[PDB]
């Protein structure tokens, strides 16, 4: 009976940060609570100034990291604000039945609705709006996020034994189909639905024109670049909802990767780069051995370094030179 | 000595429908026989009325899947009757040798030939069209379908535990690439090779104009929709001759999954979505545990809602609340 | 004390061929000495006599494959000549630290570097240049190549059984994106800093004009073709630093398959085709056994017979008739 179950509250944080967990459940079951409210708004995503209206849960893209443990049921308030124009829902792809929640939570500007559902999968998934007849608009906005499900006896490796993180980030990748004129630059629109066909046209070609981490170009870059310590472990999930990735950590690796982010499954070991379909998130765990600036992009270098999906970390501590060193420093001779 | 084998005819059936056999080999290595007969033919593949020159296996897109055994051996009579107009072959992924049998299936109009070949790997494979020199304009034609070679003692989970299939469904999923005007519309052509350098341009874009499954946007909806109960356990065959998909059941998962279709493989556990790669089928086996409506997606979701990769299942039964609920439906406060 | 340990100078050889090495480790960790030179240069990459400037490692796209064992230390000589016109840099996939070597190994024309790291994980891994500014560019003119880092016990099967080669073939596949005016025909430029904009507007497309292997349409046939006999155990490392792929030998099979290339892993079985994703080296494992002519492809076949990514085989030795056998030849009736 649910009602005799513990309820817990969350409080979300902006990606790539992860609200507070546990990764070894410290409790029995429970309904853990959670609130979202979607934010139409308008979003700068790169260097230019180019400026979309993006559509988000709780304001940022990507939305929120949501983290249960397996066979918690996940309550969730969805509130969209009339300051909103548009309808939305979520479907979460770590749930069963009624198109993962999407046909129960239609909320029209100044309505509020609340799912529940039990997280039966151990894994990462993707959660994201969904409206009938509009759905990949709304994706492609922004409107997409993640939600982590821990076994309750947290990770394992390939041979049974444990994996414990020191930090978890999450990268949210989105592709973006900024709708362009005959010689190349993007248009702006007065209204959604003055926008929607040029939208739909854009998406119908399969190109993004922008493909960002965290929601632009840049943004997990400088005072915002990902942290960590030479020794720590660092699981990085990775959520595309839509297209496919290929992550990778110049100057590192995946050393246990769920690829297709599902834990009751061994993870690939050693990865350098890895296959995050369209439509699911990943999961890389990766023990840092170097100090200095690492890169972690899409491995579609164009993708990366000319479309946005790059970011950076900043690494401290000692250098290791056994593991790499320069025997003899770029010279003439 | 093969001669002293069991013969064994089978009658095909159209997809998403699989004709009848065994999971579990009720006999010894036998001759499976088939039959099948090309055919060029218009098909109009979206709702606007788009028609092409399709080229087709038994008349379908995708054409039928072939199911045998491990250790059987396929002999396949191939038709090309004179009223087609172009030359045919097949090329089993399935098979050793011969190009997988194109070398020597070489069929004009008014031709027929047998091939035999051995099925010593199990899995679901593509097969597919390919005559020298105009491969991919056969394929994404239409001109493929899947065969599903069976483990002699059936399918297996990660333990080694049996899995066993209550409903079997076959998806080809097809993209074609449409001749276009500068302005955007579809040309149509008088003959195959008028439309040929046309087709070779449309294809060299890589961007598919339609992405369909059972050849036509629509074609697993309404009074087509695939069906399952509550409690059933249905394993989804997927096949794609020519580019990645990346396949999810929306309100549901891959509980066991042979993402590249191998079954001597242990399958993925608890997939949201999966990549099966161009040039591959795989196979997702999936337990019904709440009723209605479910899509069936290309999680491209642009692919899926705006070029057509996208089919339903209609689920009968009893709805679980501890599952999913709505605890507060849609409401303005 | 790596002063302590054995040196063995490696002289490479040009792709599809590998230098000589032992599976099994026959010595204690060494450190292993290669030395390259970076050549810009005009290459013709198609039939049609498309030229553009290429940017290599040793004179080759790809660059050569280097073979060394776990924990041996990889001590790279990288040579930039004063007739060359750009500064370079290298990124081992197989390293750890200041960007997978790049942050350390930048060259200037008429300059040299020596790099050492330790390869402290089994596989093959992708290596490129990668310039900070210019990445993309750098790797889609072909400077990128591939290091094999072997098991000091060999590899291994699914079960813990070695694998052994008879041959080793390196196949690596370059996405090209030559610069195309309005009608579609490829341009010319006077300059690399002239061609630059250009280049980054070709591939801010996303659509390669040219998907080849071993550097050219066709570079792997006739008589280049690969070859193998009947029997023979061939292990194909194939690369891709910029764009997924999905090989499949026609007419075989991928036995024993580490897609995304990380030798710790249980290899996939039985495979018809794999997705290697950008940015990874992945190897397949197949024992011949039919002779005759084979393709080896990218399956998008667009992309293997329209756009260059399909090379041969030719096979020695004597037909399998239980494998395969035309039971009735082609012929009308
Ligand atoms: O490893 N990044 O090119
Ligand atoms: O789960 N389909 O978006
Ligand atoms: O198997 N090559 O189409
Ligand atoms: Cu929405
Ligand atoms: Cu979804
Ligand atoms: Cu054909
Ligand atoms: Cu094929
Ligand atoms: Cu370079
Ligand atoms: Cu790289």
């Amino acid at each position: 009976d649910i009602s005799t179950l513990p309820r817990v509250k969350v409080d979300l944080v902006k990606p790539p940060f992860v609200h507070a967990h546990d990764q070894v459940a410290k409790t029995g079951p429970r309904v853990v609570e959670f609130t979202m409210t979607i934010e139409e708004k308008k979003l700068v995503i790169d260097r230019e100034g180019t400026e979309i209206h993006a559509m988000t849960f709780n304001g940022s893209v990507p939305g929120p990291l949501m983290v249960v443990h397996e066979n918690d049921y996940v309550e969730l308030r969805l509130i969209n604000p009339d300051t909103n124009t548009l309808l939305h829902n979520i479907d979460f792809h770590a749930a069963t039945g009624a198109l993962g929640g999407g046909a129960l939570t239609q909320v029209n500007p100044g309505e509020e609705t609340t799912l529940r559902f039990k997280a039966t999968k151990p894994g990462v998934f993707v959660y994201h709006c969904a409206p009938e007849g509009m759905v990949p608009w709304h994706v492609t906005s922004g409107m997409n996020g993640a939600i982590m499900v821990l076994p309750r006896d947290g990770l394992k490796d390939e041979k049974g034994q444990p994996l414990t993180y020191d930090k978890i980030y999450y990268v949210g990748e989105q592709d973006f189909y900024v709708p362009k004129d005959e010689a190349g630059n993007y248009k702006k629109y007065e209204t959604p639905g003055e926008a929607y066909e040029d939208a739909v046209k854009a998406m119908r070609t399969l190109t993004p024109t922008h493909i960002v981490f965290n929601g632009a170009v840049g943004a997990l870059t400088g005072d915002h670049a990902l942290t960590a310590a030479v020794g720590e472990r660092v699981l990085v999930v990775h959520s595309q909802a839509n297209r496919d990735t290929r992550p990778h950590l110049i100057g590192g690796h995946g050393d246990y990767v769920w690829a297709t982010g599902k834990f009751r499954n061994p993870p690939d070991l050693d990865q350098e780069t890895w296959l995050i379909p369209g439509g699911t998130a990943g999961a890389a765990f990766y023990t840092f051995r170097q100090p200095g600036v690492y890169a972690y992009v899409n491995h579609n270098l164009i993708e990366a370094f000319e479309l946005g999906a790059a970011g950076h970390f900043k690494v401290t501590g000692e250098w290791n030179d056994d593991l790499m060193t320069s025997v003899v420093k770029p010279a003439s001779m």
